[PDB]
């Protein structure tokens, strides 16, 4: 309504201010209606000059007309408009307000959504509804008008609010109770829009509220959201099921009464039944960054019930492992159609599963995976069948160390830390372990040694001639023997004993000569990591570990290259060179008068050839001016690292020698000196 030449300064001086009086104070609800589509008009042009003069006489003709369908509908939408000017196509900003309860609230599709907004004017209206708490209570009325748009403008406009004074709106709506068990009670509204845009008002208020997260869950959602999921294609479902996952989320996130409530009431069943969708015999699933983000927002939720150091974890991971729920994220982590950003998230929420939880961990070494086919399969009975069960444990030993090409850097990482979450706290699996990673080397050096692979022996005392191309098997490698052998370990002894006394035929000898040999052919190698792994791997084995420096001591030809390699050019390769000094005066610190080269012999052999000072410089130069000394000191950030030239992780250490370096790096610096 209008023309095209409006001049700003009568429309603001006359027309408006002459609307707004009529919105107020006509005794015809037929003329103050009008009123306000006069206002809706003036909106889109002078939302500001409509803002001072119009929000209270709107607000005042809201709660007048309330009864008047036509009068609510006319007012809500005026206010949407109001509240920003707005670079897209809608005047309302509806777009805006869903795309804010998402990005403000969840995690969603990152490159599927690459997009201040909000003014003065915009906080001028948030306020003037948050203050009244009484037209937040009269906006929760709205919701029992038999009108679709009503009921979905109002979920609109507390999402508006909600998104810019959340505390004052969140607080307003607790206080009128039967308010959330309404906003639940949207999701079962005739119209789907209106059960779309609730689960968005929902996320916005249940988010960092504990108050509200109890509130939600008495209202039995769960049941309510996984028949919306179920209803919408499951995974398959696009933004809807993300928002429902994403709700399913923010309700548990931090709640453990609430994370328990949602194990105890039937719903494990439905969560594995929705991330067990991907693998069937009769399609191939369909992956695009829709179903990856819903898949990954279902993993998390798992790994929410199960985080580390809560009292109820165990109760949970128990509770998990009485469904089909590890056995379905396991199916995730090693079926063949799965997105390579799936595969680390199921292997590590099966971590968080089984960690620390021998019931869990025991179920765990007797889950075997089928496979397809051998070399020569007839599929007739008599030649046998082409289906083979392998254990899980051995591809996981298996991907990690040998699946370069096919697999990325972050599953063989996360295959790592569910063998470390396997074995954590239980020595009788870490011990039957080793004992049976033996046998199969004694198999590799005796039986058919000399006339697919899991063994993690056979890549520590073997030679790789291509080991430059998979260095990192012999990283995982030298790491899993390390988180063994922790000196704070219950029986770390036994292990490091089971590990020494294995003897070997390459290039009969023990492991740590075995070991010494590859070492020194190392120290010439494309790959730096690759003589690291080795170094740090002996200097952690020799460090407190007496019977490990006599079996290092027993070989004087191996001291005597490390002696001549420490001799390089100033600059040359100043970590590996100091790792070389640092196995020598570690070696120093555990040798005793009996060791096969004498301690006072050994030290004289150290000290006129090196000297007390440069081994002391060289461990300071190590800690300040190496490899070492730019590594970010993270437990476990070590999954999606900094890359190469070449492609390559820039990742050197293991973090159990980081904890061993810097927990004693006094007593190595001072090894030389002072001690006879």
């Amino acid at each position: 309504q209008g023309l095209i030449q409006q001049p700003k300064i009568q429309s603001v001086d006359e027309t408006i201010p002459t609307l707004c009086d009529r919105v107020e104070n006509s005794t015809l609800i037929s003329d103050r209606r009008s009123a306000v589509l006069g206002l809706k008009a003036f909106s889109r042009q002078y939302r500001e000059s409509v803002i001072a003069s119009g929000l209270k006489p709107l607000l005042n003709t809201l709660k007048r007309d309330y009864m008047d369908e036509d009068s609510v509908k006319a007012i809500l939408e005026t206010i949407l408009i109001l509240f920003i000017r707005g670079d897209g196509h809608d005047d309302l900003t509806r777009g805006w307000i869903s795309q804010q309860s998402r990005l403000q609230n969840g995690k969603y599709p990152s490159p599927l959504v690459m997009k201040e907004q909000v003014d003065q004017f915009s906080l001028w209206i948030a306020d003037a509804l948050t203050q009244s708490e009484d037209l937040i209570h009269l906006l929760v009325e709205f919701w029992e008008i038999d009108n679709f748009h009503i009921r979905l403008y109002t979920i609109q406009l507390l999402e508006a609010v909600m998104a810019t004074r959340p505390l004052k709106a969140r607080s307003a709506l607790i206080s009128l109770p039967t308010s959330i068990s309404t906003m639940v009670s949207l999701l079962d509204d005739m119209h789907e829009p209106i059960r779309d845009e609730a689960i968005l008002l929902l996320m916005a208020v249940v988010n960092d509220s504990p108050h509200v997260q109890k509130l939600v869950a008495f209202e039995n959602i769960f049941e309510r959201l996984f028949s919306i999921i179920e209803e919408e294609g499951g995974l398959r479902g696009s933004l809807v099921v993300n928002d429902c996952l994403s709700l399913i989320n923010n309700i548990l996130k931090y709640n453990t009464s609430n994370q328990t409530l949602f194990l105890e009431t039937g719903n494990l069943p439905k969560l594995a039944h929705l991330l067990s969708e991907p693998i069937s015999q009769d399609e191939v699933f369909f992956w695009n960054d829709q179903r990856i983000v819903n898949i990954n927002t279902a993993l998390d939720i798992v790994s929410l019930t199960v985080e580390p150091g809560n009292t109820v974890t165990t109760k949970h991971q128990n509770a998990l492992l009485d469904s089909s729920v590890l056995m379905v994220v396991l199916r995730l982590a090693f079926f063949h159609n799965i997105p390579k950003k799936v595969r680390p998230v199921a292997l590590l929420t099966a971590a968080n599963m089984v960690r620390s939880n021998e019931h869990a961990q025991l179920e765990f070494s007797k889950i075997d995976v089928p496979y397809f086919d051998p070399s020569l399969p007839v599929n007739s009975t008599a030649n046998g069948g082409p289906i083979k069960l392998i254990p899980v444990v051995s591809i996981l030993i298996n991907w990690m160390l040998y699946a370069n090409s096919v697999h990325t850097f972050d599953t063989r990482v996360a295959c790592s830390r569910l063998l470390k979450a396997y074995f954590m706290d239980n020595f009788d699996l870490q011990r039957d372990f080793l004992l049976k990673q033996v046998q199969l080397c004694n198999n590799s050096t005796n039986n058919v040694g000399d006339n697919f692979k899991a063994n993690l022996f056979e890549v520590l005392l073997n030679y790789d001639a291509e080991l430059n191309l998979n260095p990192f098997k012999l990283f995982f490698t030298t790491d899993i023997f390390m988180f063994f052998f922790q000196q704070d370990h219950k029986y770390s002894e036994e292990l490091r004993e089971i590990t020494r006394n294995v003897t070997t035929g390459n290039d009969p000898l023990k492991a740590i000569q075995t070991i010494s040999e590859l070492l020194t052919t190392s120290l010439t190698a494309a790959d730096i990591r690759i003589p690291i792994s080795y170094l740090t791997f002996l200097i952690y084995w020799l460090f407190g570990d007496f019977k490990a420096t006599n079996d290092f001591l027993s070989d004087k030809s191996v001291i005597k290259s490390l002696l001549s390699f420490s001799y390089q050019i100033q600059d040359e390769d100043v970590t590996i060179k100091c790792l070389v000094t640092m196995l020598l005066g570690v070696a120093y610190e555990f040798s005793s008068k009996e060791s096969p080269f004498p301690r006072k012999e050994y030290f004289e052999f150290i000290t006129k050839t090196l000297g007390k000072d440069n081994y002391a410089s060289r461990i300071k130069q190590f800690k300040k001016d190496s490899y070492f000394s730019k590594v970010d000191m993270n437990e476990d950030s070590i999954l999606t690292p900094e890359l190469d030239e070449t492609g390559l992780p820039k990742v050197y250490f293991s973090t159990y020698f980081i904890q061993l370096f810097n927990e004693n790096i006094y007593r190595i610096r001072t090894a030389l000196s002072h001690d006879p």
